[PDB]
């Protein structure tokens, strides 16, 4: 089934500028069948950049997941042709060492908390730090130095971070790790993320605390 627009960021090999096919047009909407610019959906805003030279404001997807790159000058776009693709490559990887580094501190969370003992209740991030609410009993700062230093330790050493698909889910993976069932774009190693340049907690309410990372 073709009827869905096709993706690349998924397959991304980093590419940075793509080229695809135009497809309809709504007020702002441009509907295609190529593109690298992640659309958004998961916390992983939608990356930015330029489409034939052109500011994009906005990316996000339909009901049929189909990526509509809402842009400044639509007034010089016809309805169908071929285009020039070019997003912040800079503002997207900074986005992949962030979202691959929620996942690592699911694991080292894990690790240190006791898988089980913690929950996963929200999650997102900004294009410089990272969110991650989650529900422990006790104050997470008795925690923060113990986290940072197995976060970093892990990065030095790197690892795989692998990504697949099991029929229409997409799963990925560190190393040996927890499999999460994620919908981003990462990094292809954990050693390309980096170390915490701050680990602030907060709570946020409900007995929920809040986790938020910022990479050096
Ligand atoms: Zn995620």
């Amino acid at each position: 089934m073709i009827n869905m627009t096709r993706k690349l960021y998924y397959e991304d090999a980093y590419l940075k500028e793509a080229k695809g096919r135009v497809l309809e047009i709504r007020d702002n909407a441009i509907l295609l069948d190529q593109t690298i610019f992640y659309p958004t959906g998961g916390g992983q805003p939608h990356d930015r950049g330029t489409i034939n030279g052109v500011e994009v404001l906005d990316v996000y997807k339909d009901e049929e997941g189909n990526v509509w790159h809402v842009v400044k000058e639509p007034e010089k776009f016809k309805v169908g042709d071929e285009v020039e693709l070019k997003i912040d490559w800079d503002y997207r990887y900074k986005l992949m060492r962030i979202h691959t580094g929620l996942h690592l501190l699911e694991h080292v969370l894990n690790e240190v908390l006791g898988e089980g003992n913690w929950q996963l209740v929200g999650s997102g991030m900004s294009v410089e730090k990272g969110r991650y609410d989650i529900a422990y009993p006790e104050n997470l700062n008795k925690y923060k130095e113990q986290i940072i230093s197995l976060f970093n330790k892990y990065v030095d050493e790197g690892g795989e971070v692998k990504i697949w698909w099991e029929g229409d889910r997409r799963y990925t993976q560190i190393r040996d790790f927890e499999v999460i069932p994620c919908g981003g774009t990462h990094v292809k190693d954990i050693k390309e993320i980096g170390h915490i340049k701050k680990l602030k907690r907060s709570s946020i309410g409900r007995g929920k605390q809040r986790l938020e990372m910022w990479l050096e």
